[PDB]
């Protein structure tokens, strides 16, 4: 998972651990254009960065059209994780643009959906090797230059599952939850989700059974989809490989 720091030429920042745009010299002599994010581990021990390198080797092995890919790791001691560049950035961001003019036509429902089986696909694909987003959102998910959506960013309380709130505990509907909220973020074209409701009254909320509010346009088949990963027992929420496979047949149903 290594790679040789003189492979690589930092240059802008993307974000802000931090992002840094870069550019990696490959085998086969041509630069390619990644992304560069830094990591602040605890150094006092080498227990955060054992599980940062045992996830590394798993996260490099990974190929998926729908699941962000991994270069390798650079040491300057503080490591870097190098992923592919993204010129059509994050897709929350996109969303926002679509509603001015200059930037993106108005999405239609059809090109919503299928952003939304992409990331089902990705996670499905998480999901089968038992490996944990614990940070799933729209911000995250990047566009390919073909137009399609892939996961990112895995290692925000309006995020994160009722459960995870008390309990603190992190299992594969916790990210269905949050998955959830990401369709809500994709039907409301970059809409901040619980309008009204502040970080601090959110696990009082959600116990009380409130939730996410239906779109004025969303069909009412999709919120009942998007409200069955909002369930208070995990158990009864359904899996990703059923959340992609339910999308896939109300995408088809639709028209061009
Ligand atoms: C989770 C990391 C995502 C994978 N790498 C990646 N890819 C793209 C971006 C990004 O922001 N692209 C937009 C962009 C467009 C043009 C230029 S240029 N050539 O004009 O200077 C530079 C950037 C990216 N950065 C984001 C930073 C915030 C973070 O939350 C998500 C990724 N990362
Ligand atoms: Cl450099
Ligand atoms: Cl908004
Ligand atoms: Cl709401």
């Amino acid at each position: 998972v290594v790679i040789d720091r003189n492979l690589l030429i930092l240059g802008k920042i993307l974000g802000e651990g931090s992002v840094m745009e870069g550019n990696l010299k490959q085998e086969d002599g041509t630069s390619l254009k990644v992304a560069v994010k830094t990591m602040k581990l605890d150094n006092s021990s080498q227990r955060e960065i054992e599980e940062f390198l045992s996830e590394a080797a798993c996260m490099k092995d990974f190929s998926h059209p729908n699941v962000i890919r991994l270069l390798g790791v650079c040491i300057e001691p503080k490591p870097m994780v190098i992923l592919p560049f993204m010129k059509y950035g994050d897709l929350h961001t996109y969303l926002l643009y679509s509603r001015l003019e200059t930037g993106p036509k108005h999405i239609p429902l059809q090109t919503l959906l299928k952003f939304m089986v992409d990331i089902a696909l990705g996670m499905e694909y998480l999901s089968n090797r038992n490996f944990l987003h614990r940070d799933l959102a729209a911000r995250n998910c990047m566009l390919r230059d073909d137009m399609t959506v892939c996961v990112a960013d895995f290692g925000p309380v309006k995020w994160i599952a009722i459960e995870s709130l008390a309990d603190r505990v992190y299992t594969s509907k916790s990210d269905v939850w949050a998955f959830g909220v990401t369709m809500w973020e994709i039907a409301t074209r970059g809409m901040t989700p619980y309008p009204g409701v502040q970080n601090h009254e959110m696990y009082d909320y959600l116990l009380h059974g409130h939730r996410l509010k239906q779109p004025e346009d969303c069909l009412d088949e999709l919120y009942e989809i998007m409200y069955s990963c909002w369930r208070t027992d995990p158990l009864d929420r359904p899996t990703f490989s059923v959340l992609r496979l339910q999308l896939e047949k109300l995408l088809e149903s639709l028209p061009d």
